[PDB]
């Protein structure tokens, strides 16, 4: 079948595209290359440079399933204007749903986020916890989920919403690990750290997403939201230490809408698919620093 | 203080404006006159014809509180294109929140809807029930609430979201009562009916909204969602009968994303404000038919 992956030139999307291609699917990538890169696109995939903010972004594009992963990256949320978060998340997602409805797409796998929970009352956070986002980005992802669930109920466009915790690995060009490497690249002797969160290596995240999608296609529920992340967490200061050692540096650490604590409960995912993380958060962070060192140092 | 009422030239908005004016507030109406009418605007209010779909709709407009009541009317939801529901509800509401944030508005009273609940599992429906909208309009109102609650938590723009059941009274130009009158006007001998819902006379709805707003301004919770509607309900066929009698007609009834059953639990509203409806649903429908008969027959 034909699978459309929006944001397929980006970090998670490009790895997801690689796995779908390895599994034999005909993959179509749609990406505006705002944060993604043509170098990350699998040679076997068909790239279409379109902007999802345009209602007509999908003219001529057909697929049976769409993995809607396009969005501005979840980083430095307070420094981007709210209208950018709104347009790149809510308007883009609505436009994807209208294209899905009008072209008869059967399934939307939406890349959601732990940010829809905001500063959760319960941690590890189960899927039942309410939307209490504290960033415009978080509100935008929650609104996207509400719209997806409604299109599933009303138009039969089924949706699996994957709420990701932090995902890390090769090709990453945003986030705390990338930031620390770039800071040490600027000055290897000092590292400025301005939090405890769960990190999943991208290989694990893609496996979990695809295993969940497979099970979802075997279910008949119109909509399902599922957390995808690791079972543990690491503190920002530990990330800082791991990155330094990978680089063989001994920097002087200097402390100088963002959710402070996050860890999603992944009991539903594990129960539904048998999936298990293959690396701890600390291990996912170390491998990623090693991956990025070769790409950025 | 200065109060801005978007959609103040419309049905609920014009009556809300009348009461705010009667209470002494300086009222500014912003409305694009798409479904509202200049004839409904209180002479004491200041009218600005602007379109909330424009990010800059509020240039030059200042207020301490905004009653955001503008939206396309909640009617014949399945016959309007989804993008219209999306733009008139989600984009407009986001633009109102950005203007509120940038101009330092302290409170947003958002006109939400029973449709955010979809076909509720529990009826009368308490505020705790989840968003399960089945219409794009319902999804749009729920997304609007999520964005409002986030702006309250993040930017301090407090929000009272009023989830209305059906509101009826003078100036109404949409909905089942209006439709039946216009149908009988076309042919007084036959009435085609294509449901059980709660109806509140507009005077009651405006009183409840303002009493809730007063209490909300005395609270410190950033966000509060409150149901506003009657305690009982009437069936479509009863509405049909009431309208006929008001008109002195004896028509032959002929049965030929829309929520089928709705009644909101108003325990929280009554507890918080002491408010009580002054007319039953059947009485609100009869008075409205009498009001509309003079305006339309
Ligand atoms: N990486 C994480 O830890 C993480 C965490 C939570 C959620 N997510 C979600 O996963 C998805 C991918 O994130 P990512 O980390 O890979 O970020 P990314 O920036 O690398 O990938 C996003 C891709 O979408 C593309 N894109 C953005 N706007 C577009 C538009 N208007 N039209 C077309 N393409 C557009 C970008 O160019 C980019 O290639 C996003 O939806 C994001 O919210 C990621
Ligand atoms: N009447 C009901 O029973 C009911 C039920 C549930 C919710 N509501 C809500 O109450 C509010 C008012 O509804 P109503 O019944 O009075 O409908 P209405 O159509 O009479 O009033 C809506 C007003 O908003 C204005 N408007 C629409 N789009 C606009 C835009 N883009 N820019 C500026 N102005 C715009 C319209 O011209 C109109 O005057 C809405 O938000 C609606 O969802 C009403």
């Amino acid at each position: 079948m034909r699978i459309v992956v929006t944001g397929g030139a980006g970090f998670i999307g490009s790895h997801l595209v690689d796995k779908l291609v390895e599994l034999g699917y005909e993959v179509v990538v749609v990406d505006n290359l705002s944060s993604g890169r043509r170098e990350f696109v699998n040679p076997s995939a068909e790239l279409h440079v379109r902007d999802l903010k345009d209602y007509s972004w999908g003219a001529g594009i057909k697929g049976d399933v769409v993995f809607h992963f396009a969005a501005n990256p979840e980083v430095r949320l307070s420094t981007t204007e709210p209208i950018v978060h709104f347009n790149e998340n809510v308007v883009a997602t609505f436009n994807v749903l209208e294209w899905a409805r009008q072209t008869g797409v059967r399934t939307v796998v939406f890349a959601s986020s732990s940010t829809v929970y905001g500063d959760a009352d319960v941690i590890p956070t189960p899927e039942e916890e309410p939307y209490k986002p504290i960033s415009v980005y978080g509100a935008a992802k929650a609104a996207g989920e509400v719209m997806c669930a409604t299109y599933a109920r009303l138009f039969g466009v089924r949706c699996l919403a994957v709420r990701y915790a932090n995902v890390v690995g090769p090709r990453l060009r945003h986030g705390v690990i990338y930031d620390f490497i770039m800071k040490l690249r600027r000055n290897p002797n000092v590292l400025e750290v301005l939090q405890r969160k769960s990190y999943l290596y991208v290989r694990d995240a893609v496996e979990a997403t695809l295993a969940a999608w497979k099970k979802f296609e075997e279910m008949d529920a119109p909509f399902l939201a599922l957390n995808v992340g690791n079972v543990d967490a690491v503190r920002v200061l530990d990330i800082a230490q791991i990155v330094a050692e990978v680089l063989g540096l001994r920097p002087e650490i200097r402390l100088v809408g963002d959710v402070k604590y996050m860890t999603l409960a992944v009991t539903k995912l594990m129960k539904l698919t048998g999936w298990r993380p293959t690396m701890t958060s600390a291990e996912a962070v170390k491998k990623t620093a090693e991956d990025l060192a070769k790409e950025l140092w």
